[PDB]
């Protein structure tokens, strides 16, 4: 009985949390009762099994369990579509079907906060009800969110109630904490949304590389074998919860955190903290922990990569092998490379070993592979060095603004939501890395900008319309980054003209939050460029600055709709001429 198995290791409360998360992940339209109602009955079956494994459809399979109860309330296409056609399906079709369908973008009203008092009465009248609906709202608009990961964040947010509901000044305490998890959410959930596209994309073969890079980099005074161990490890944990078996996934990666803390003398000596945390915190914060101190006398990897006179011998005979210990040996030397990089590195060594080894003197023509390992090193350097200089000058905001029109000009089909977004996701790249010496950089920065130029291409996947983002996309998922720098401007490209309500402003725009007025900006400015690309330098700039004092003045104007009406249909022309 695999759901008596699960409930079992995992306990109750965290089982009831999982399938809850499960359930609004694969159906992110349905009422929040209804998938109460579903777990609930799993439950409640779940016991059964506990108390009797061999009783009726206790050796049922997950799936099949769980996509049964999916099924009873999917069979209404007006509120959700074609999951009735997932239900026509026998398992692992019907699965399948399931995850294929899950919407990064879902068509959501937003979730508008209550005032605290508010959420703190109903943090009192219902806890658990609270706490439920918190998992609910975020998995339904995060349909890959790591789960384990998202059992954390719950737990904090009912800690920042706990806290705060008794607070003398209530509101001061709760919402700094609330603006917290709510910025560490979506970025764990486009960090993991990274994760999925790998393995889903590119095959267990591109995750486990990266994992050999990245653990190998934390993980340095770990042998090669402790290592594998645990790259195996965490592939089979994202394999399962990029495959919403959430159950599963959630049991092993305690397994492994267990396992990690109790062989510390073998993996790290940075973990001794993390070790000593409950159970969700450790997790989150061995996958967080910073890298270890290199070994002190390492070696060159000329002796054993390019001299030796076996290499091809070693390669041949097991060559996920050897190019798993040259990624390992290179990365664990490397900590100021990015994971991209490093793959990169180890993609060219894999390329000329294919080809050398299978020539007359082998051991000349690979002799000079680590040369061509340079000019794949300068370019991530350089690019990082002067955008980090440009945002500087520019700080934060005005550095989206300048990556706004930079990626509008890129691709100018794409959505502009999407270019908004993705826009001020990169421009956050700066506030998070150019902090850095040139040595920490690097990984900071080329490693952030993956996960989101890979947001970009999940939400472009769905609707594509660009070819060039499609390319990139698709071509190489550790290239993807130098093939959208290389990009240049889109000749191809027809302006829109000019839509005058696109670019005329309204009173409400008002009571937003001053980060919502921005994003109104930022949208209005994409919208300026797709108009007018090509012939537009620094006089975008300019009226950037015009709407912003524009909508200074209308906000304080005592109007009567009017200061935003009246300065609308004769201010748009001038935002036409230029």
């Amino acid at each position: 009985s695999e759901v008596a198995h699960r409930f079992k290791d995992l306990g109750e409360e965290n089982f009831k949390a999982l399938v809850l998360i499960a359930f609004a992940q694969y159906l992110q339209q349905c009422p929040f009762e209804d998938h109460v109602k579903l777990v609930n009955e799993v439950t409640e079956f779940a016991k059964t099994c506990v108390a009797d494994e061999s009783a009726e459809n206790c050796d049922k399979s997950l799936h099949t369990l769980f996509g049964d109860k999916l099924c009873t309330v999917a069979t209404l296409r007006e509120t959700y579509g074609e999951m009735a056609d997932c239900c026509a399906k026998q398992e692992p079709e019907r699965n399948e079907c399931f995850l294929q369908h899950k919407d990064d973008n879902p068509n959501l009203p937003r979730l508008v906060r209550p005032e605290v008092d508010v959420m703190c009465t109903a943090f009192h009248d219902n806890e658990e009800t609270f706490l439920k609906k918190y998992l609910y709202e975020i998995a339904r608009r995060h349909p890959y969110f790591y789960a384990p990961e998202l059992l954390f964040f719950a737990k904090r947010y009912k800690a920042a109630f706990t806290e705060c509901c008794q607070a003398a000044d209530k509101a001061a305490c709760l919402l700094p904490k609330l603006d917290e998890l709510r910025d560490e959410g979506k970025a764990s959930s486009a960090k993991q949304r990274l994760k999925c596209a790998s393995l889903q994309k590119f095959g267990e073969r591109a995750f486990k590389a990266w994992a050999v890079a990245r653990l190998s980099q934390r993980f340095p005074k770990a042998e090669f074998a402790e290592v594998s161990k645990l790259v195996t490890d965490l592939t089979k944990v994202h394999t399962e919860c990029c495959h919403g078996d959430l159950l599963e996934c959630a049991d092993d990666r305690a397994d492994l955190a267990k396992y990690i803390c109790e062989n510390q003398d073998s993996i790290s000596s940075k973990l001794k903290e993390c070790c000593e945390k409950p159970l969700l915190e450790k997790s989150h914060c061995i996958a967080e922990v910073e890298n270890d101190e290199m070994p002190a006398d390492l070696p060159s990897l000329a002796a054993d990569f390019v001299e030796s006179k076996d290499v091809c011998k070693n390669y041949a005979e097991a060559k996920d092998v050897f190019l798993g210990m040259f990624l390992y040996e290179y990365a664990r030397r490397h900590p100021d490379y990015s994971v991209v990089l490093l793959l990169r590195l180890a993609k060219t060594y894999e390329t000329t070993l294919e080809k050398c080894c299978a020539a007359a003197d082998p051991h000349e023509c690979y002799a000079k592979v680590f040369d061509e390992f340079k000019p794949l090193v300068e370019e991530p350097q350089n690019l990082i060095k002067q955008n980090c200089e440009l945002f500087e000058q520019l700080g934060e905001y005005k550095f989206q603004n300048a990556l706004l029109v930079r990626y509008t000009k890129k691709v100018p089909q794409v959505s502009t939501p999407t270019l908004v977004e993705v826009s001020r996701n990169l421009g956050k790249v700066g506030s998070k890395c150019c902090k850095h010496p040139e040595a920490k950089r690097m990984p900071c920065a080329e490693d952030y900008l993956s996960v989101v130029l890979n947001q970009l291409c999940v939400l472009h996947e769905k609707t594509p319309v660009s070819d060039r983002v499609t390319k990139c996309c698709t071509e190489s998922l550790v290239n993807r980054r130098p093939c959208f720098s290389a990009l240049e401007v889109d000749e191809t490209y027809v302006p829109k003209e000019f839509n005058a309500e696109t670019f005329t402003f309204h009173a409400d725009i008002c009571t937003l939050s001053e980060k919502e007025r921005q994003i109104k900006k930022q949208t209005a400015l994409v919208e300026l460029v797709k108009h007018k690309p090509k012939a537009t330098k620094e006089q975008l700039k300019a009226v950037m600055d015009d709407f912003a004092a524009f909508v200074e003045k209308c906000c304080k104007a005592d109007d009567k709709e009017t200061c935003f009406a009246e300065e609308g249909k004769k201010l748009v022309a001038a935002s036409q001429a230029a």
